[PDB]
RNA sequence: GCCCGGAUGGUGGAAUCGGUAGACACAAGGGAUCCCUCGGCGUUCGCGCUGUGCGGGUUCAAGUCCCGCUCCGGGUACCA
């Protein structure tokens, strides 16, 4: 029979080995299914889950299993970003080499996630460190090189690099931002602000005693007038020809190289080609050589950086631009940046922004010193790193000096996993020998760079569709019936590096020929970071000294408000609040640990139940016990029902009007706890509407046969409907309620229109607009019934007792407001 | 600086379409693990006044819609 007692520790292992053992969650391309793609970020194999992987996998593992019981074939897939940082620093620090460490850190969270009882198709489970993964990113590199998309360029960090051509996709990324209706514009925002598609103009002018002429380029042409001075980059070809007889430009480029406005004056005069004026060239620390032509035309009065750089120098800070108002603004403090009206502009002046704009490039044009330009705050993706735990970069150089793709027939270039770290250098360069290699049988050195990591994150999410493929990097048919994700969960803190480069990748896929569809994933959600008590003492060092919040012993005011804290040791402890979690806090809860203490289920619920997914989640072990508290509830309920035998069969005909009151609300609350995970994603409001219905059914007799039937049909839709949070006492209970087959493959409830249906009505009566009474009337009463049924009552009566009703507003079977005087 | 979120009890937060504010849970307390009570003030226990940051507006009716303000949380920029 029944267990009296509700044990996670006996129960939650037994369903996990169940789910291995049946292959509950694997998945195939089954055309006759709607097909859902849920995907979480996976982890870095660090070693120990933490509690933002608890979180984000659990709002996954709900939708999952929400998804599978709608009737859909749900594509849930884990694994490993597996290369990177971290482990090499392990690999030294113990007795060593980045591999083992990474592949024991895998078993061990693999476990870990095991024991959350996560719904994974663990036949698709995937380390990107493999050979079998990384070989694919090897190829397609290569066919991007021979697609013209990559290139070497010595670059600042200073030393030679792979790019891939990002730019030639920065108009698409843009674009496509509105196909995006389901991504949180937060992150649309930021990947818009870090492309920084810009409008502007170069505008060119002479410079004196320099046999060349200086480009700048601006977005605000309609300041022109007001240029006071133009600033170089310190490694500007002016600049580099006035530092040949200026020391003090000299020293300053230096700086600039290694590296608040800091400037020198270069000596040059260039002309203002429309005022004719000489103005000063300076060089600047504030201007990137890299953007636009690595100089600008300074407008002090209406671009900040410029203004206090003129304030700096004693340069002439000129007003061009009115104020809102269309008054002359007031610059004494600070450059007037918004864009309007020209003055002090000559045959400009009275223009807006946009005619302005417009006329004076026109001008500039047809005097053949400027043009409109666009120009792009994107830059090229960086790919190389002069490390040794990444995929090989496959490119290679001929004796000759002719750099080319590692012929197909020598990939994969197998990153060798048992070395010796030395700490300063990586193996595979400290070792002369390994670069060595033939090519058409000419010796060659093979490239001994690896891959930046966000390579393997950019294309993980469709190799899931077919990890076992050997024919390619993509089987494009299996790829093309589970993409495009249908949600991505994982954090806001990955806006303009992953969650870019995994666009961008994507359509390289889509114009590989090997996706048909524009974007990887049709919803992003980002969850909340999870929070945690901070507290700390003062040593007598004058040191802060961060204790966990389990260590902290609080004492409270009697409405329950942290008044004093201490540790074990009695020190005085300063409570700082909520904050986020971390190591020089000391505030980090170890998942493990509570999930040994409470079982997962406990966990799952309470993380889903606290606080909206996207919210920050405020953790506290008082929520904690109390979702334990409420599963040791529903288990009771079921222990108490389940004892007492079968059930008859529900006569819905024969009901009470307390049974039919229940039986709604059974249904009332099937139809909110759908539309609340499907359609809202307000989890934390669903488990809110299942406990309050739980509330009730504690409280309902069950003796009467038909109570017990009712209590069944209520039973068996609130267990599958915890299913998807705590699918382990979910999955148990319904065997004891001897529901049909396995709970993961039972369909989700559906609610009983004809269970809804309501014979009377609840009609707050107000008098003039304050609420007076709320009476119950037969559901379908007349706006007359209800009226003499609210003169009726003497709660509102008394305030009908001498004086007239002057109108009267009523909404059907809801409200009927008396206003009098 | 600009991009957001937000501001409702002792706490975390609900309120979907303007119409019973504070669901649900914690902390309380205090009763016999279950039952009840719980915004404030008063209460004849039926309710009355008051109440959603501040100030106005709209409306029979505002947490919800518009107009200011004050305060808070988290991103983020020498890209001209
Ligand atoms: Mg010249
Ligand atoms: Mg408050």
């Amino acid at each position: 029979h029944m267990q009296e007692q509700y044990r996670p520790e006996e129960i939650e292992s037994k369903v996990q080995l169940h789910w291995d053992e049946k292959r509950t969650f694997e998945v195939t391309e089954d055309e006759s299914k709607e097909k859902y793609y849920c995907l979480s970020m996976l982890p870095y194999p660090s070693g120990r889950l933490h509690m933002g992987h608890v979180r984000n996998y659990t709002i996954g593992d709900v939708i999952a299993r929400y998804q599978r019981m709608l009737g859909k074939n749900v594509l849930q897939p884990i694994g490993w970003d597996a290369f990177g940082l971290p482990a090499e620093g392990a690999a030294v620090k113990n007795n060593t080499a980045p591999a083992p460490w990474t592949y024991d850190n895998i078993a061990y969270m693999k476990n870990q996630l095991k024991m959350l009882g996560f719904g994974y198709d663990w036949s698709r489970e995937l380390a990107t460190c493999t050979p079998e993964y990384y070989r694919w990113e090897q190829k397609f590199f290569t066919e991007l090189y021979k697609k013209g998309l990559v290139y070497k360029k010595t670059s600042a960090v200073e030393i030679p690099q792979w790019f891939i051509k990002i730019t030639a996709y920065a108009d698409e990324l843009l674009n496509d931002l509105d196909k995006l209706d389901h991504w949180p514009d937060t992150v649309k925002t930021m990947q818009r602000n870090w492309i920084g598609r810009s409008e502007g103009v170069e505008i060119t002018f002479n410079v004196n005693d320099y046999d060349n002429t200086l480009t700048v380029y601006t977005t605000r042409p309609d300041t022109f007038m007001g240029c006071t001075y133009l600033a170089v980059a310190a490694g500007h070809p002016l600049a580099q020809k006035a530092a040949e007889n200026n020391p003090e430009l000299a020293a300053f480029i230096d700086e600039c190289r290694n590296t608040e406005k800091k400037g020198v004056d270069t000596g040059f005069k260039a002309v203002h080609p429309l005022t004719g004026e000489e103005i000063p060239v300076w060089a600047a620390n504030f201007v990137l050589m890299e953007y636009g032509t690595g100089a600008v035309m300074a407008v002090p009065g209406h671009d900040q950086r410029d203004y206090e750089f003129a304030s700096k120098y004693g340069l002439n800070i000129k007003p061009v631009i009115l104020a809102a108002d269309g008054s002359e603004p007031d610059l004494s403090q600070q450059a007037l940046t918004e864009k309007g009206v020209l003055f002090n502009s000559g045959e400009f002046n009275g223009l807006d922004h946009e005619a302005a704009f417009n006329a004076i490039a026109d001008k500039l044009t047809a005097m053949g010193v400027g043009e409109r330009k666009v120009n792009y705050r994107l830059r090229d993706w960086g790919v190389s790193r002069q490390r040794y735990w990444g995929a090989p970069i496959p490119m290679v150089t001929l004796e000759d000096g002719t750099v080319m793709p590692t012929p197909d027939d020598q990939l994969p270039v197998i990153l060798p996993e048992d070395v010796v770290m030395d700490g300063i250098t990586s193996p595979i360069k400290a070792d002369p020998e390994w670069a060595k290699t033939t090519v058409n049988g000419m010796p060659a050195l093979r490239e001994t760079d690896t891959f930046d990591t966000f390579m393997e994150s950019s294309w993980y999410y469709a190799r899931y569709t077919c990890p076992q493929y050997k024919e390619g990097m993509l089987d494009s048919e299996a790829a093309n019936y589970w993409l495009p994700v249908d949600i991505y969960i994982g954090g806001i803190e990955h806006a303009i590096m992953h969650l870019l480069y995994f666009r961008f990748f994507h359509k390289l896929m889509r114009d590989a020929g090997m996706v048909n569809s524009d974007e990887p994933a049709k919803q992003l959600l980002c969850q909340g970071m999870v929070l945690a008590d901070a507290f700390y003492y003062v040593g007598e060092n004058g040191e802060r000294n961060w204790v966990s919040p389990v260590d902290a012993i609080v004492e409270r005011d009697e409405k329950g408000r942290i008044v004093k804290a201490k540790d074990a040791a009695g020190h005085e402890l300063v409570y700082t609040g909520m904050s986020k979690m971390s190591k020089s806090k000391n505030n980090g809860i170890d998942p493990q640990v509570m999930v040994e203490r409470y079982g997962a289920d406990t966990v799952r619920l309470f993380m889903m139940f606290a606080s909206p997914a996207d919210m920050t989640l405020e953790w506290q072990e008082s929520g904690v016990e109390g979702a334990n508290r409420f599963l040791k509830r529903v288990w009771k309920l079921v222990y108490e029902h389940t004892a007492k035998g079968d059930v008859a069969a529900l006569n819905v005909d024969a009901l009470t009007e307390n049974q039919k009151a229940l039986r709604r609300d059974v249904h009332k609350t099937i139809a909110k706890v759908t539309d609340d995970i499907g359609r809202r994603q307000t989890f934390n409001t669903a488990i809110a509407a299942i406990m309050e219905l739980m509330n009730k059914l504690a409280k309902a007799p069950t003796d009467g046969e038909q109570d017990r039937a009712l209590m069944q049909e209520a039973l068996l839709a609130v267990v599958r409907m915890l299913n998807p949070f705590t699918p382990h006492i979910c999955f148990t209970l319904w065997q004891e309620l001897k529901g049909e087959g396995d709970i993961d493959n039972a369909p989700w409830p559906v609610a009983d229109e004809k269970a809804m249906v309501e014979d009377s009505t609840l009609v707050v009566v107000q008098v003039n607009g304050k609420v007076r009474a709320k009476i119950t009337v037969p559901v379908d009463a007349t706006e007359e019934q209800v009226r003499e049924r609210a003169g009726q009552e003497h709660l509102v009566a008394k305030y009908l007792d001498g004086v007239t009703v002057r109108k009267v507003i009523y909404v059907p079977g809801k409200l009927l407001n008396l206003v009098v005087g």
